[PDB]
């Protein structure tokens, strides 16, 4: 519920001006408060203060890939009433895997849509814990698939277009459309991995690593797209919590980062593992006090609403402390259009009409069907036209609620492979023949039986919640019980044989790579609520392959090569490295893999430069339409993309950077560009405009400095290194970004 700012007590103070600059609103609202008010209400589930009536409000809620279940979102009991459905989109990793920055923008748009009409039925807040910006840097991390990938530049390039369309643009223009929150910002990215617990880990990171890898994303969410929230994680930096440093929370996140007097939300009762199990502080009370001086403004938990009272009084925190965190909440609030008036607030006006849209379905179906990524094809797919029995088989034949991850909400329909096929008017043997982890080979027959006078075997198997998931590190990447078994024996028929590899991480497909009766292999994640028909259509051909792997597949062994709790990236005497940049190995998969329908032909559209003065670079980057340097451009490639082949299709052009120059070492490869060239009809060449800037092209230091350094550099446009281009830069390496050190 909101305040009556017309009739209600606080109608007469300057909270409810809608003239009023907002911090002076909230400034207003909180000097009218009690600081034990105040104190009762710096935790997520806040109460309000009914005696100046401020109704209650929950900060936790979550809509990671869609409006998903939360302490601050209820769903209708009535499965076909209001409010019952909303749009659950595919996992975050598949959106990434589409590379479609437009898609992105045109989800978080409609996330935020839908997000706004729950609310005003008082069926959701106005703040949402998303996105998870996490690199997966450890193949076998429960929590990955809530993530775009592995690429730092590819999560800046998602959570920027996902911010600027949950939120409602660069700034907010008139209000707030929702309050995002960029997840948990430090090095997170383990859960349990033999006993590691979060709530206890205690993550050593080099400033190098810190700045390189952990950082941009946060970089690019708060101070290029202007996030108003950020999260702070459970884990400890170089024995630090993340929610009790100040290095972290305020010399990055509200200074570098520039967050300013945005406000800060801890882990839910990150606050209260700071002192158990981190050990960090003597006492509780200590430990919220240590929390609120290094940043945290709101606690998800209990801990702040009954300890900061002693706080004050033991002299840790002052009573301004507490109204400082107040005001900054107070403030978003302001901005979201808690205290003005709902006749002129569009968004205020959305209802139930305005959620399952067929807009917002047709969104999540092309999502899917950007998502998936074709891994192997000797030309089965697409299907014959010829092709009217389909055998569908495995763990994930029939997935629907398999299909939507975690942090999902309650779909207004999961249409399965199964459902999909039966859609197309195939003729179809089902069978799931084994589970997602088990020795039972008594399903085997069925499957066998379902499949041996078929005119094509679909088989759909991987991962699922079971395997990897929150508080659920794998332990190990392979194709988890015995589906290679089934798989082999589907194989032994040497009919028409299509691997669905799903879930989130990889599990190695090698076996399947290797095996000429594996005729071809995709794989689906968490496709959403239409990814069945996705898939099909992907397979019959209607929808052309255009995805690409945002995550390397290692082969099984890497497990035994480094454990999760090596937070570095670089290779050494026990390391193999980590992500594509890094690792000394041969992946299964490679990073930004991915297979078409159709054949391209890469050339120059228009010849590129050759020679960069870096002087010249950065003098010219107080020009560019830049606020900071680091944004500003190298140079932008025009490459010609043409259609060699007979099927229309959406071509991912990626472009990668390599330089052997600067801080020794440097990296295999960096994505420093992407694009999505779409519906390249056959024989058409269309150009695809790949920038890269100052930024990307820099190299961080041990320091954690970036700057730009002379030297050769090389780029590419594939993985499969299309056409090539080497430049060079000259004159004195200059610094581009600075960093403060650790405190
Ligand atoms: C808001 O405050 C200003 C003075 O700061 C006053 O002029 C204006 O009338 C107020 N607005 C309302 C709606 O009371
Ligand atoms: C503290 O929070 C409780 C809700 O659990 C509320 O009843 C009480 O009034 C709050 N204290 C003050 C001083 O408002
Ligand atoms: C959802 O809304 C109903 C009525 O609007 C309310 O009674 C129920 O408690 C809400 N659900 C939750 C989990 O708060
Ligand atoms: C950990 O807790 C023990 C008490 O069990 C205490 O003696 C020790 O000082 C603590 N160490 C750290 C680093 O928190
Ligand atoms: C497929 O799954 C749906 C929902 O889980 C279920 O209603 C249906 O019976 C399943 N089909 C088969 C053939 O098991
Ligand atoms: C597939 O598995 C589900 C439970 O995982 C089960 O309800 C269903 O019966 C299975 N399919 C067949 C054909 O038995
Ligand atoms: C399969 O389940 C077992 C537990 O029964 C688990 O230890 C193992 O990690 C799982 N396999 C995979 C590949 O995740
Ligand atoms: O990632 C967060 C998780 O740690 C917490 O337990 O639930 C809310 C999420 O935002």
């Amino acid at each position: 519920a909101f305040p009556d700012c017309a009739n209600g007590p606080l109608k007469s103070n300057l909270v409810c001006n809608a003239s009023a600059d907002p911090v002076s609103r909230a400034k207003a609202l909180v000097d009218a408060l009690t600081l034990e008010e105040l104190v009762n209400n710096t935790v997520n589930a806040s109460p309000g203060v009914p005696r100046v009536g401020l109704p209650p409000y929950n900060w936790w809620s979550e809509a990671l890939h869609g409006v998903a279940r939360s302490p601050g979102t209820n769903f209708s009991t009535v499965p076909g009433s209001p409010f019952s459905s909303a749009t659950s989109f595919p996992q975050p990793i598949i959106l990434g895997a589409t590379f479609d920055d437009d898609l992105i923008h045109s989800i978080a748009t409609v996330i935020s849509t839908e997000a706004r009409a729950f609310n005003n039925a008082g069926r959701a807040g106005l703040d949402f814990f998303t996105p998870n910006i996490n690199p997966f840097k450890d193949p076998r991390w429960g929590r990955g698939q809530e993530t775009p990938g592995e690429d730092p530049y590819h999560i800046a390039q998602y959570v920027y277009q996902l911010i600027t369309g949950l939120q409602g643009g660069l700034s907010p223009d008139p209000y707030y459309k929702v309050v995002a929150d960029c997840k948990h910002f430090a090095g997170y990215d383990l859960e349990d991995w033999h006993g590691n617990n979060r709530m206890a880990f205690n993550a050593v990171i080099s400033t190098q690593d810190l700045a390189e890898f952990y950082t941009p994303s946060f970089q690019s969410c708060v101070r290029d797209a202007h996030v108003g929230s950020v999260m702070c994680s459970y884990n400890a930096v170089n024995g630090v919590p993340s929610c009790a440093s100040p290095y972290l929370l305020q010399d990055l996140i509200r200074d570098h980062f520039g967050l300013g007097d945005g406000w800060i939300t801890s882990d839910c009762d990150a606050v209260d593992n700071v002192f158990d199990p981190h050990n960090y502080t003597s006492t509780l009370v200590n430990a919220s006090a240590v929390s609120l001086k290094a940043g945290t403004d709101v606690d998800c938990g209990t801990t702040y609403s009954q300890t900061l009272v002693d706080a004050v009084n033991q002299k840790l925190v002052t009573e301004d402390d507490v109204k400082t965190s107040m005001v900054r909440l107070y403030s978003s609030l302001v901005r979201l259009g808690y205290f003005d008036s709902p006749e002129n607030q569009p968004w205020r006006q959305l209802g139930w009409a305005d959620v399952n849209t067929p807009s917002a379905q047709a969104l999540a179906l092309t999502a899917a069907e950007e998502g998936v990524v074709l891994l192997k094809n000797d030309g089965t797919l697409p299907l014959s036209r010829r092709i009217k029995h389909i055998a569908v088989v495995g763990p994930w034949a029939n997935a629907t609620t398999q299909m939507q991850g975690n942090y999902q909400g309650i779909a207004p329909f999961l249409i399965s492979p199964l459902q999909a096929l039966q859609d197309a008017g195939f003729h179809v043997s089902f069978a799931n023949g084994t589970a997602i982890n088990s020795t039972d080979t008594s399903g085997f027959a069925s499957a066998l039986m379902a499949a041996k006078a078929a005119d094509a075997i679909v088989f759909a198997g991987g991962i699922d919640e079971t395997i990897e998931s929150e508080g659920h590190d794998r332990d190990s990447i392979e194709w988890p019980g015995n589906q290679l078994d089934l798989i082999e024996q589907l194989a032994a028929l040497r009919k028409p044989l299509i691997v669905l590899q799903m879930g989130g991480g990889q599990v190695d497909s090698s076996s399947l790579k290797a095996s000429k009766a594996v005729n071809a292999l995709l794989w689906g994640g968490y496709p959403g609520q239409s990814g069945g028909t996705a898939i099909v259509n992907i397979l019959t051909g209607k929808t052309a392959p255009s995805g690409r792997l945002p995550i390397t597949q290692y082969p099984a062994a890497y497990v035994d090569a480094i454990p999760m709790t090596d937070m570095a990236l670089r290779p050494s005497s026990s390391s193999p490295g980590r992500t594509y940049k890094w690792y000394t190995g041969t992946p299964v998969f490679d990073f930004g893999f991915g297979l078409h329908y159709t054949s391209f032909k890469l050339s120059w559209a228009a010849s590129p430069p050759s020679r960069f003065d870096i002087s010249s670079l950065v003098a010219g980057a107080k020009h560019a339409g830049v606020a900071f340097t680091d944004l500003a451009p190298l140079f932008t490639f025009h490459v010609a993309v043409k259609n060699s082949g007979k099927v229309t299709s959406d071509y991912v052009a990626l472009l990668f950077a390599h330089t052997t120059v600067g801080p020794s070492p440097a990296p295999q490869q960096e994505l420093v560009a992407y694009t999505r060239v779409k519906g390249i009809t056959p024989g058409r060449t269309a150009t695809a405009a790949l920038s890269v800037t100052l930024g990307s092209i820099a190299r961080v230091d041990e320091s954690g400095v970036r700057s730009l350094y002379p030297g050769k550099y090389s780029v590419w446009v594939d993985t499969t290194r299309e056409i090539m281009h080497t430049f060079e830069l000259t004159g004195k390496t200059t610094q581009i970004l600075g960093w403060p050190q650790p405190r």
